[PDB]
């Protein structure tokens, strides 16, 4: 299962990483990999990046923003398609899409987030996750 | 925090670490099987702790004995079990469907419907989907 933020920029579960009929009519052509022990599937036709984010309140999810964000550039700068997932793909996965948002559009914690839950309502970051983010642009610690 | 019966609560580690919604709740008994969650008020509750990892090759069914034992037990002493994971929508949640099957010996369908209803957010990998699908069968 698979939220669609942007025709470009899609939201799931391990489960979507791994069903290759709807990578494809999804356009997908960039797998970011947030999870724990999920197998990349389909080497042949994606470019795929893993990086660890644990789904917990002590995660610096901030940290892992220059990492993940230029890849999700790169897939839109080449008009591909990016899936980023993770186990359940609720929070830590949420939260990195989130934060691009925030980023990338220059637009607020509240609306970026309101973006996402319309497109993937299960979504329910850890509330340092939500910490982090709300506070992410004013700067706090 | 879903509602599946008023002693069966289906959460994730902030529900766990909110201590006055634990209390107003009647919490007795916690089972955390979260990674990475400390518990975090050892005097106040009955922790069991069991690692589940939320991977479609994790055999769900494995962890019925243990979980299950520490909800009767909860259930037997007249109080309240939280179930709690990380998210609380993968692992958790498949116990308590499980559970629900096993007690009760509720169908798959009829289990599966009354967690979501209490907590829309589940959604168990397809693996854990499969083995309960076939649970009792």
């Amino acid at each position: 299962q698979v939220g669609v933020i942007k025709p470009w920029l899609l939201l799931g579960s391990q489960d979507a990483a791994h069903d290759l009929d709807t990578l494809k009519k999804n356009k997908v052509t960039h797998i970011l990999n947030v999870a724990y022990g999920v197998e990349n599937a389909f080497l042949s036709d994606f470019t795929y990046k893993s990086i660890s984010i644990l789904d917990l309140p002590e995660t610096n999810i901030l940290s892992y923003f220059p990492e993940c964000f230029e890849f999700i550039e790169e897939a839109k700068r080449k008009d591909g398609v990016v899936l980023v997932h993770s186990n359940a793909g609720v929070s830590a996965a949420a939260a990195i899409v989130i934060g691009f948002l925030m980023n990338s559009e220059q637009t607020s914690f509240t609306s970026a987030f309101s973006l996402v839950k319309n497109a993937r309502p299960s979504i329910c970051p850890n509330s340092g996750f939500m910490e982090q983010l709300r506070t992410y642009q004013e700067g706090k610690e």
